[PDB]
């Protein structure tokens, strides 16, 4: 009944751990959210026990990663947890170490996305993921059992034999909030008359940003058409557009956003030209406001998006493809709105944040009582 959620970014806590941590703090548990300081970390603490933590989150220096855990694992060590759920490599890897050395007992691993190591096929990357692999053999095996949020990721991991199908538990989607994210109850943002093709991300080359401000340079308004962008980027890191480039293009710039029904609301359609996904929450929550989606067709994304059903989907690294299918559901509304009501009707019948959070509380129940 001391249950912890450990992450890399506060982020992922507050977006996608939290309908599990919510089902379990109403149930009378102590709940943990164990993230570095950011946005959310104040709000967490008045849900959750909040704990932070310092981490060197994209160094691979081993004394940096190694002091990293070892301070990690006296964090962990003084809540004196029941269970830890991971999330993601950092986590999952050297949060698993770190949770065993402190004697926690039962630690849940969740893969959501392989990400940049695979995307990347250079000797250096190459070398980076047979370690990261070999890493995970022996973190899966000291863990008690895995999530996966996609079929790829499960298949790919289980066909390396970097973890026994018996650990295996698939759980499609995180699952999003299905009454907040109810076109019904909520009002639009005002962003003028336009047809908005919305793209909400972290602005990662690895997302698409790239391809979408083609894609916005090609269609110049089609239609009557406003490519938009929500998500931060970053200054003087090769991996992120800056906002110099989020700002100088044929899109219009909002940031970081927190009112997501309400720009979905807005919005023609979501695109996410991405490169590699686990399975897209803003998808989902495209999905859930009765939107069309394009997406590229990758990983991830093509478990979310069934061509033809809930959007359409393009190949990757091609703007003119992305625009292609943006330029399609411009030229056929009944289209769109028919790909966007089917994604309503699969979202609400499967990817509904309660019953998923009942999943994972089910997988607990084999290890603690909760
Ligand atoms: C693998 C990969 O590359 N990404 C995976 C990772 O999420 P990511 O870290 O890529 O997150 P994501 O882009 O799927 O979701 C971002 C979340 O942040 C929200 N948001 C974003 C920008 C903003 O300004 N305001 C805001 O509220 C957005 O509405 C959404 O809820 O894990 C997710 C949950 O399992 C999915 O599996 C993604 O595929």
């Amino acid at each position: 009944a001391r249950i912890g959620f450990l992450s890399h970014a506060d982020m992922s806590i507050h977006f996608f751990r939290r309908p599990i941590m919510q089902a379990l703090k109403d149930m009378g548990h102590e709940v943990f959210a164990i993230a570095p300081k950011g946005n959310f970390t104040d709000e967490l603490a008045k849900s959750f026990h909040a704990v932070t933590y310092e981490l060197d989150k994209a160094s691979l220096n081993p004394l940096t990663v190694i002091n990293n855990s070892k301070k990690l694992s006296q964090i962990l060590g003084e809540l004196n947890l029941d269970l830890l759920q991971t999330g993601a490599h950092k986590s999952n890897v050297f949060g698993t170490f770190a949770a065993k050395n402190a004697g926690i007992k039962y630690v849940i691993n969740l893969v959501e996305g392989l990400g940049s190591f695979y995307i990347d096929d250079d000797i250096k990357t190459k070398a980076v993921r047979f370690v990261m692999e070999s890493l995970y053999k022996i973190s899966f095996a000291k863990a008690d059992a895995c999530v996966f949020v996609n079929n790829s990721d499960a298949d790919y991991m289980i066909s390396k034999n970097l973890i026994d199908k018996s650990k295996v538990y698939r759980i499609k989607s995180v699952g999003v909030d299905t009454a907040k994210f109810d076109p019904a109850i909520t009002q639009a943002v005002d962003l003028g008359e336009k047809k908005v093709i919305l793209m909400i991300a972290r602005a990662m080359w690895h997302k698409g940003v790239r391809e979408f401000y083609e894609a916005a340079e090609i269609l110049n308004g089609y239609k009557n058409c406003e490519f938009v962008f929500v998500g931060e980027g970053f200054a003087g890191n090769k991996s992120t557009a800056d906002e110099s480039f989020l700002k100088g293009g044929k899109v219009r710039y909002l940031g970081a956003r927190n009112d997501i029904p309400q720009l979905l609301k807005a919005s023609y359609l979501l695109a996410l030209p991405s490169y590699k996904e686990g399975f897209p929450r803003t998808v989902l929550e495209a999905m859930s406001m009765a939107k069309a989606v394009v997406a590229s067709d990758v990983t991830g994304c093509n478990e979310a998006v069934k061509d033809g059903y809930n959007g359409l989907l393009c190949k990757v690294k091609d703007a003119n493809d992305l625009a292609g299918k943006i330029k399609i559901l411009l030229d056929d509304e009944e289209l769109c709105a028919r790909l966007g009501a089917n994604g309503r009707s699969w979202v609400v019948s499967e990817f509904d944040e309660k019953q998923i959070a009942k999943r994972y509380i089910e997988i607990y129940r084999k290890f603690i009582d909760v």
